[PDB]
Order: structure tokens, then sequence, then C-alpha cells
């Protein structure tokens, strides 16, 4: 039933991901009571019209997050706006100040304690003072953290945990495409990647979560990034731009954490514009006793980004106040209704 | 070194591997139970070829070993079906001893053996003991599949396909898989009124119960796996002729009132050279999902999962506690 759930939600950002999320919230019976955007064209429009549902929702998109929360006091803010706590702290402060629970796609919020310790401590204290839970989730929740820790649970001895992942820029919106340096020159890329304040890699937060969940001690952290290059003329649907042979179309990171206790963790991740025939991958190997393998074939990264944030909403409402990371939440479960 | 004091109940193919893993985790082996007169009185360390004696003499008297050692946990690798396993599980529950077992039916026995399940659950609760079926299925057929299901918006069908090798395991399992029988002997056996429940039926009962759904329909079928060429079974030390039964393949299906359908095909047979174990699962719905574990190490992860479960089973409430209800399985270098 359309609004069968007690849960009242604000959709914070209305981009590629929250457009999908909004439709899934309605399918679960969640009541959408508010919607926050930045583009002037979008403010004032009905969310239902803006998402191209044949029904109006009776929700007018606002450009004023604090005003929407003060007017609606939702159970949950569902955030798909940015990646790094340096940016995301602005939206997460507004949620926590108003005692509003927040689930966010911010990749750094997956496990932010090590990469952004000051902002993490600040947000955790604020959220605790107002009874609110803040949780970073998305694709990584199952496919790079909880399913990998579960696979590790079948090992007697672990020497190395190795992950390899590929996702398509053109499955996502301009925020991520621009952050992946799509359409930049190699010279622009080299200045950016060497920059003093380059954000932490998505994979660093993944490995911090696995190391912390396993209860191990960091001995050494290393990282490297190279641009992904167009081999021929391509187009980015995410930015609506032509890409010439030699243009940057994304990048590949490799992150590595050695533990004092012996296990080594390594994760290579490419986020780039795909040409025809390319597909996402999720491939993990454990070297030890025994050797283990996990693959998810052409893994639906885009859809499971959105399903995981949605299926987390009851967990995040029910969880203790503060920053609660997905390794500490109960097992993610299939729920037709909320 | 661990506080955990364990009795290794059965000393066959799987408990021989398990014993060495228990020692690696720092678990104290305080007793060992066998059936064979040949094994009784031997030091467990000698019997397993550890190259140190353990100071533990194998006994054929389970009750006596439990009364004498009062272990935290009995680690059972003896048999599969509650009809058999109730004998060892009664001795553990009577003595208030926690038990982790490889018994495949104990993965989720409530529907296939409701009377024996109720009896054992009541007895274990009266003495403060936890009884838990685990092994290979725990992660690869139940908990990892329920986790994958957690990423679906809508599920139409959950479909599994699994292969394991009889010759990775001991005579108990090889004999129960009808290895070396004729097709006519197999057809009489498989049609029998008291044929035990399929391993896969217990898998699907667990997934359906974990998802909180309602059974509408249960179907099952079995066919023998046939030698296409001359083979040998190392498990039974027998030559197998073209046309001989070398194991069997089950297909189990549960339709739910709510819509989702579960299906699981499992083959347990003697392998020829080049064959490998498989674990391949598909979820049809929104979205479509896939999981594969390559040439999955079924033999090693049978033993690692029972070992890695021991802290969970000690800490769990008394009664039959199924692995879908336990906290997430975790890697622990030391117990
Ligand atoms: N964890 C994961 O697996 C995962 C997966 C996919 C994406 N993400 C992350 O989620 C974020 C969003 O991705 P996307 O594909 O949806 O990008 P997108 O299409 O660019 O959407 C971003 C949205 O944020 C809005 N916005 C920007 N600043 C805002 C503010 N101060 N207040 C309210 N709204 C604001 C934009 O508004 P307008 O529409 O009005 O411009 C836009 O709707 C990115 O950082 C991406 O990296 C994470
Ligand atoms: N859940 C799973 O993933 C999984 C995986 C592998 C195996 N299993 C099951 O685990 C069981 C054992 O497998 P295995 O490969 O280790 O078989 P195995 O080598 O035949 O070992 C069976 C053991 O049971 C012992 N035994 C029989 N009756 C006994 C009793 N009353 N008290 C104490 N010991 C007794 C036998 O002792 P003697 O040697 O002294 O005759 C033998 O050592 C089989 O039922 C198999 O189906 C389950």
């Amino acid at each position: 039933h359309h609004h069968h759930s007690d849960i009242r939600a604000v959709v914070y950002g209305v981009g590629a991901m929250n457009s999908i999320v909004a439709g899934m919230l309605l399918d679960k019976g969640v009541q959408i009571v508010g919607a926050i955007a930045r583009s002037p064209q979008k403010v004032g429009q009905d969310l239902g019209d803006l998402l191209g549902l044949g029904r109006q929702l009776g929700v007018a998109v606002s450009d004023d997050a604090a005003e929407v929360l003060e007017q609606t006091h939702p159970d949950i803010a569902v955030i798909a706006v940015n990646s790094y706590l340096t940016d995301a702290v602005e939206q997460l402060r507004i949620c926590a100040e108003h005692g509003v629970n927040a689930v966010t796609l911010s990749e750094e919020m997956l496990y932010p304690w090590e990469t952004s310790p000051e902002l993490s401590a600040e947000l955790d204290a604020l959220a605790k003072s107002t009874g609110a839970t803040l949780t970073g989730t998305g694709y990584q929740d199952t496919f790079w953290v909880n399913m990998i820790a579960l696979l590790m649970g079948t090992a007697h001895r672990i020497d190395t945990v190795r992950g390899k992942a590929s996702w398509n820029v053109d499955d996502f919106g301009p925020e991520l495409a621009t952050a992946q340096q799509v359409g930049r020159t190699v010279a622009e890329f080299d200045e950016w990647v060497r920059g003093a304040q380059r954000p932490p890699t998505f994979g660093r937060n993944v490995l911090d979560a696995l190391v912390a969940d396993t209860g191990l001690t960091v001995k050494s952290i290393t990282t490297a990034t190279r641009p992904d290059i167009a081999s021929a003329a391509m187009r980015s649907e995410a930015l609506g731009i032509d890409l010439a042979p030699g243009d940057v179309i994304g990048f590949t990171d490799i992150d590595r954490i050695e533990t004092e206790e012996g296990p080594v963790f390594e994760f290579e991740m490419s986020g780039r514009v795909y040409g025809p025939g390319e597909g996402d991958i999720n491939e993990w190997t454990i070297e030890g006793e025994p050797n283990l393998f996990l693959s998810n074939g052409t893994v639906p990264t885009q859809t499971t980004t959105c399903t995981q944030m949605v299926n987390r909403i009851p967990d995040v409402i029910a969880a203790p106040p503060g920053i609660v990371t997905v390794d500490r939440l109960p097992r993610l479960r299939y729920r037709p209704q909320f």
C-alpha cells in the first residue's frame, strides 16, 4: 500500500541515485514528506513530477535543508549528494542538529574514523546529543565489507585478502563523474592526483572497515592511483560530453593495509566511463588456509547502491545514536514492506 | 592458549582435520570418542599422526568421557540424519554439554524431524546446553545467500547449484551416497518410505524461515550419478565400472505464499580427474544477482566453519540454535 509504513522520510539530493531511491521508498510504503535540491530549476517543483511518476506526491522540492527538517521532522534523511566528509559534514551537521537520523551514500562515511577523525568525533557527539543515528552505506556495504568479512569467517589462516572492482561513471550522476576527473587532460589529472588535499580513496575506507571488523592492528598503509584513458572516441552520458582518444575517463586506485598480526588487505578499484561490452566486476581472493574465491558476475552496482541504502533505513532508525557503521548493524535482510 | 575445553566426538575423515585446527586455535582437547576397538586406548595425537602425543586416550564411552571432563563443547563428526544423530546428541544434551555437529539434517531439522527436534530442544533447554548443526552449508548455502538476498528490492527466484566430491570425505558419507550400487539397487533405495531428507531440503527450510515466509508447496527429486568410465573411490577403496552408481543429485524446491521461490540442486559423487566443486547462486528479481566461489574448498571449509562456530555455540541460548540465528561467522586467529 502506497504509504503503508509509519516511516516519514526526506530525500536529501534528487540526482541519479535519489531518483531511484525515491521510487523504492514509495514501493516499501515510506511516506516522503520533503525533498532538498540545489539547482534553481528543481526548487518549487513537485518531487513526483521531477522524477516523472504519473502521480504528484504533494512534496515541493526546497533548496533549504534546515527549513525542510524544521517543517517536517522526518524519521530519516536519505542523502545522495557528495562523497567526502570535508563536503558531507555540511549536510550531516544539519541532520544531527535537528535530531534527524541520516543514511548517506557518502563513500568516506562507510568508515570515516581514520580518514576524517576530527569531523567523525564532532558528528558522533552531535548525533548522540540529539538521539540521531548517522550511517554511511551504498554498494560497498555488502559487496566490499560484510560479504567479504563473512567469507573471511570460512578461513583457518589468512595471509592476503585481495579485491578487484570495476564500476561505470555513466551509471551515476555529474557529482561522481566530475570527481572521477572525466574529460580532464592527463596534465590536469597529474596536478590534481598529486595535490596536498586529494580526498581519501573509496578503497581506503573499505580496508579500514575490514581491518577494524577483524580487530587487527595497522602496521603499514600504502596507496597509488593512475588515470583511466580513452583508447578511442567515447561519450560520457553522465556529463553529456564527447571524450577524445587520450582524454581521462576515470581512475584506478590500489590500497593496501598490512596488519601487525599478519593478514594483508589489498583492494584495486576502477571507476571510469565504459565503452560497449564492458561490465562491472566484484572479484575477491583470500590466500591462506584454505584459498577462497568470490565473484558476483556482472554485479548490479547501480541498483544495489540504492537497495542497500533503502533496506538499511529500518536498521538506522532502530540503531543506537551516533555514527553507526554497517559492520556493526544487524545482517542486511530482504524486506518487501517497512 | 584458549579457555575452551573440547571433546572430539568421532575421529573420522573430518574430525581428523578439525582436531589439528582446534590445536592451532589454542583449544584444549580434553577427550576423544571413537567406535572402533582398534582406536580405543590409543593417544589421539598418535592416532592423527601429529608427531606429539596429546595425553588424551581415545575412549568408546561418550557418557564416561563427558562425565570425566565436563567440556565446554563436544565437536561431532559422526553421522548426518537426526534418526542416527539423536543417539550422540541425547548423550551431549543429557550431560548439559554444548555440541557443534556436521550432521547435515541438524542445519535446520524442525520440519524434516519435528518430534526428534522438539525432544532434543526440550532436553538441551532443561540442562542449559546449545546444540548447533554447521559445516560447509553454514556460509555457502545459508548465511551468504540470505546476505545476498538483503541487496534485492524484489525476489522472484533464489536458485542454487552445488557439487561436492565423495572422495573428499569418509565411508559414512560415501556409503550414504550409494557409491558402487547398481541403478536397480539405487531405484529401490531412493523410492523407500524411510529415505532420509535431502541435505538441500534443510538448506531451503532455513532460507524460507530466515526470510520469514510461508510454505505454499515443497517438491523434491533425486537421480543417481553414473560412472561413464572406469573410476576408483578412494573413500571406499573400490573400483567402479562404467554404469555403476557414483553418488546422486537432488533438486529441492519450496514455493512461498508471498511469491519468492527457492530451488537448490546438489550433487554429491565420486569425481574423475579434472572435476571441481561448484557453488553458484542466482537471484531473479530486481535486480538479478549472481554469486560464485570458483573451485570452492568444500572439505577445508566444512572443518573451518565448525571450528570458527565454537565460540558462538558456547555463548548462544540453550536448545537447538540454528546458524541463521547466530551472530555473523568471524575469522579469529586465536580463541
Ligand atoms: N556508496 C556508494 O556506493 C555510492 C554509489 C553511487 C553514488 N554515491 C555517491 O552519492 C553521491 C551522489 O551521486 P549521484 O549519482 O546521485 O550524483 P548526482 O546525480 O550528481 O546527484 C547529486 C545531487 O546532490 C544535489 N546537491 C548538491 N549539493 C547539494 C546541497 N547542498 N543540498 C542538496 N542537494 C545538493 C544535486 O542537486 P541538483 O540536482 O539540484 O543539482 C544533485 O541532486 C556522490 O557523491 C556519489 O559519489 C555513492
Ligand atoms: N555439514 C557438512 O558440510 C558436512 C561435511 C562433511 C561431512 N559431513 C558429515 O559428517 C559425518 C562424518 O563425515 P566423515 O567424512 O568424517 O565420515 P567418516 O570418516 O566415515 O567418519 C565417521 C566417524 O564416525 C565414527 N563413529 C561412528 N559411530 C560412532 C559413535 N557411535 N561414537 C563415536 N564415533 C562414531 C566412526 O568411527 P570409527 O572410525 O571408529 O568407525 C568414524 O570415525 C558424515 O555424516 C558426513 O555426512 C557433513
